[PDB]
């Protein structure tokens, strides 16, 4: 996250980090037994950290569980990123409390202007590059759909919208992909693309999750 501030300490308990030797994507705890990410964030094999604030110091409220199953959307597209969701279960269930939560689905898509809190421990830096061991957090709005497609011109399809800022210097960053945005108390984004991060007129885009409810749902149920 570039352009943000370090978030209270277990503030926002259904951020997850997914490991495998270190850091490279985040996701958000849907239920018990589920995570959702994004589809290029793909590994085969996936540590969720659950838990944490801090990534490079045990704490002692964080829980370790590795990802039994990891469920890629069958309509991912590697060259548009359209439908970059991923569904991951745990092993074993979560146990929940203060410091490990889950986020709502969302009950309807979010209006323009709906602001919402973007999480994440991926890049801080416009220019270069350091990567934080606190979580960051950062409030932005949902932009139109106009603004978002006179920004990346026949780019944004159906299950992408765009929340930021276009003058630049507030976004999400490589290695907050796959993390939450959350508006009005439901998870209403994936962090997914964007060209570069918080540059003047090219807000990040994101999977528009209010899509997914069906796939997510019925998923979980086979699986
Ligand atoms: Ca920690």
């Amino acid at each position: 996250i570039v352009g943000g501030y370090t978030c209270a300490a277990n503030s926002i308990p259904y951020q997850v980090s997914l490991n495998s030797g270190s850091h490279f994507c985040g996701g958000s705890l849907i239920n018990s037994q589920w995570v959702v990410s994004a589809a290029h964030c793909y590994k085969s094999r996936i540590q969720v950290r659950l838990g944490e604030h801090n990534i490079d110091v045990l704490e002692g409220n964080e829980q370790f569980i590795n990802a039994a199953k990891i469920i890629t959307h069958p309509n991912f597209n590697g060259n548009t990123l359209d439908n970059d969701i991923m569904l991951i279960k745990l092993s074993s269930p979560a146990t929940l409390n203060s410091r490990v939560a889950t986020v709502s689905l969302p009950r309807s898509c979010a209006a323009a202007g709906t602001e919402c809190l973007i999480s994440g421990w991926g890049n801080t830096k416009s220019s270069g590059s350091s990567y934080p061991s606190l979580l960051q957090c950062l409030k932005a709005p949902v932009l139109s759909n106009s603004s978002c497609k006179s920004s990346y011109p026949g780019q944004i399809t159906g299950n992408m919208i765009c929340v930021g800022f276009l003058q630049g210097g507030k976004d999400s960053c490589q290695g907050d992909s796959g993390g939450p945005v959350v508006c009005n108390g439901q998870l209403q984004g994936i962090v997914s693309w964007g060209y570069g991060c918080a540059q003047k007129n090219k807000p990040g885009v994101y999977t528009k999750v209010c899509n997914y409810v069906n796939w997510i749902q019925q998923t979980i149920a086979a699986n």
